[PDB]
């Protein structure tokens, strides 16, 4: 007693919009630092009937029965996860149930500190996440600033983490958790020094490595696992998995942490796991461990370095004057345009990037940069030599933006009026579509 | 720079377990009240490349660009949702971003009351959810009893909501939210009397209709939308959708609620939505509105009534002595066996059901019932006449359970020892597998 006819027949209206979405992705230079493209195997898992199963609890300690094949899936996911990040299952545990990165962080913080507990993270404006304690004068914007008592440390005027300030804050504020690992930070992190501060104050060290996970896995950047009590990561960014997350906890350094984190995930916050997600994560975590994926991750860094260099060669400034990872933050002040304006221009030409604050922006009302990253275009086969074209396109867009602002004014309402029907953008859009459209697409 | 080998080739180990999981679902009489089987169209959506897109915020108010087709999908999902539950978009709004039921509820509760806010829900043991404020004297088990101050009302000795108790408690406790709608409640709810109590104390009315959502939609049961401030529902149980959830909020009764709920979901709790989920929900909410799905929902009720009646005809007792909805709770005291024991027996015969507390249970360590429901088996094409066979299988399992307890003792360790190799269970399993295997399968 059900309908079995395909999506195209069952719901033509939805299928058209989806096929358009697919056309837009195929014909876009995607530079969103946190985005990637899943292969067809990850997506076969996500559409698997394993999501019919209610399997609350954990393997072998399940509330319901019928869970033998689910238990093997979740266990194959935890194992593949600890292996992928080169940690021993005797020293480290992992939870594979968090539904996304924000959930994973809120659950992990709760486990460590509880309600009213004190936390320290990087301010949003300097490159931290919303879930690292973010608030405004006007509001406790993240539950992490409301259910917990948070204090935020800023980067310096050059965009680097200021460890002397983190200490100044940590010693006076006395948090139980200090969060490092960030959303738009173009450099590597000094975890040993974070660990040194956390010891002085008796705090936990929490590393959120969602943006740099593949670099940590493949041994290309610093290893937070040598120093952290807790490491979280999303599975969908550079890792190229499904939308999901992982919480790692150090058993050796804190026995009884396994119970705290597991119980924080369920039943404190979640109910039934999404086993299609867990399967998909298993599938990608296998690919992660292969030598082919290390080559991909290496290619991501090489592209990022070449893109930075090509941008610098065209007199464009970068926060920290370069990158050690997959992402670049462009400082647009010298052209006297906002990131908000350049995003709009880049949209008009099928270039996806996002506006991003730089250290000299006091408010975040109007950020003065944009964030770009290479994992998505590296997945589509772009090599170092293709980065000059991407830089060329970005430089042409910055220039068009400057032209449009002269003609239409500095107010965003007015600026956008210039965007439709500009001949240069249509020319450039066309060039983007031809190059993007022919690249491999999983 | 990716691997596009299919799942079977790319990862043979995972694919084996999945196909096994598939076979077990096909060969099981599934009576878990909260489970169902998604059609191929819902599952195509879940495997769609739309989950590559980061789309933080809400339609027309996104942080990033390239979100035009995502905006159409999310807007179509909201529209189809409001329509399905026969509410005007002028008076009701809906948020379609919650990743699951428990998230939906913690988010909605937070929006209404905030941290340290007072809430009232049905105790777990009486049929409420974990997220309705569940705690133990030992521990604040749900985040809903820790980030909020919760009070729990019990059902009477017959399994019914005692409204006089709800008023006694509401007048003295003075909560700002009272939660109704339940996880194992076999009867319809008197929302008007809840609304009367809520007005009497100035509290909000929160209806969680996850288990009865289709009955509310198809106009078979009482309509909470006539009386509630907030209605939440999962999309994966009787509704037959993906694993996701919906928060409905009454604008007319509460101007300013829309901002509170929307901001509670993001950026308070969540980050990026899962667009494959939102797509999947759109796809199912269209099926929901059709008359064919009303025929399904009616068939669920007819099967549930026939199953209750066939169990009574075999001298098995039910909590509340019957059902108004899709689920039954069997009281096993007269056979001197625990639900825990009957679940194990039913597992051995490919009958999925779950143990469940009854009013006479105090400790909750060993519950004296099992909960069964009909949505899953109704989706597989069972009709009223088929419920006699299900009732006969369940009565035989109860009897075998009784026989095993006498031979092996009343301790669960010992009981299990009797289970493998028992000729009657193997004969009964065989019968189940044959009947189940032949039923239609989406
Ligand atoms: C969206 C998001 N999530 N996590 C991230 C980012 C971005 C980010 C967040 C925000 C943000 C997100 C939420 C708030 S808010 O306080 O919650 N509120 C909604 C303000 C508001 C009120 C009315 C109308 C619009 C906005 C405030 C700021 C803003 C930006 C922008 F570029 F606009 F300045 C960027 C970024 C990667 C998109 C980022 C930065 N920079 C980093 N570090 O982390
Ligand atoms: C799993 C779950 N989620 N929401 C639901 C249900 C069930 C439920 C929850 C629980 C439950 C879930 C969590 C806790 S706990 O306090 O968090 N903790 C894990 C202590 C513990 C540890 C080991 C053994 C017992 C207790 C306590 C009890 C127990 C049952 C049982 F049948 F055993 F009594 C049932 C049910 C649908 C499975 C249900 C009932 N009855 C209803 N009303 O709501
Ligand atoms: C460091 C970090 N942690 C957690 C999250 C949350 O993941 P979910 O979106 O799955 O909740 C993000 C997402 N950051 C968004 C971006 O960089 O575009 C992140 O950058
Ligand atoms: C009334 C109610 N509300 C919320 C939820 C939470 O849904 P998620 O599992 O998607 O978090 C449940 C699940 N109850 C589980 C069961 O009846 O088997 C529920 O019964
Ligand atoms: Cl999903």
């Amino acid at each position: 007693m059900f309908n079995n006819e395909p999506l195209e027949q069952i719901d033509k209206e939805l299928h058209d919009i989806l096929a358009d979405e697919e056309k837009r992705q195929r014909e876009t230079i995607n530079l969103i630092a946190s985005e990637n493209l899943t292969n067809g195997a990850v997506r076969e898992c996500l559409g698997n009937r394993v999501s019919n199963k209610y399997s609350e609890g954990y393997p072998k300690k399940r509330y319901y029965g019928g869970n033998d094949f689910i238990d093997k899936i979740e266990e194959l996911c935890q194992k593949r996860a600890l292996e992928a990040f080169n940690v021993s299952d005797e020293e480290w545990g992992v939870n594979v149930q968090p539904l996304s990165g924000s959930a994973a962080n809120v659950q992990a913080l709760y486990a460590l500190v509880g309600v009213k507990g004190k936390i320290m993270g990087m301010h949003l404006c300097s490159g931290g996440h919303l879930t690292h304690g973010f608030f405004d004068e006007k509001k406790k914007v993240s539950i992490t600033s409301d259910m917990f008592e948070s204090k935020l440390y800023k980067c310096n005027s050059q965009g680097y983490v200021d460890l002397d300030a983190v200490r100044e804050m940590a010693l006076s504020f006395k948090p139980k958790v200090i969060i490092c690992g960030y959303t738009s930070y173009p450099r590597d992190i000094d975890y040993q020094q974070f660990r040194q501060i956390c010891d002085e104050v008796n705090a936990y060290l929490f590393a959120d490595i969602s943006h740099i996970s593949s670099f940590v896995a493949c041994n290309i950047l610093n290893n937070p696992f040598l120093h952290a009590d807790v490491v979280t990561t999303t599975t969908h960014k550079i890792l190229r998995g499904p939308r999901s997350a992982l919480i790692f906890f150090n058993k050796k350094r804190n026995p009884g942490i396994e119970q705290k984190i597991n119980s924080a995930v369920f039943p404190s916050f979640q109910g039934g796991p999404h086993n299609n997600k867990i399967a998909a994560v298993a599938c990608q975590l296998k690919e992660v461990h292969s030598p082919a994926f290390k080559e991909y991750t290496q290619q991501v860094l090489l592209n990022s370095k070449a893109l930075a260099k090509a941008l610098i060669s065209k007199q464009i400034d970068l926060v920290t004057n370069g990158t050690d990872n997959h992402l670049i933050v462009v400082d647009l002040r010298k052209f006297s345009i906002t990131g908000s304006k350049l995003q709009e221009t880049c949209n008009a030409i099928n270039v996806s990037l996002n506006k991003n604050t730089i250290p000299s922006d006091v408010d975040a009302v109007s950020p003065s940069g944009v964030r770009i990253g290479t994992p998505a275009m590296t997945t589509r086969g772009a090599k170092e030599k293709d980065m000059e074209f991407i830089a060329d396109v970005l430089a042409r867009a910055i220039k068009i933006t400057v032209d449009l602002q002269e003609q239409y004014g500095k107010k965003l309402v007015d600026f956008k009026k210039g965007l439709p029907g500009n001949a240069q953008l249509q020319q450039l859009k066309q060039e983007v579509v031809t190059w993007a459209g022919a690249l491999p697409f999983p």
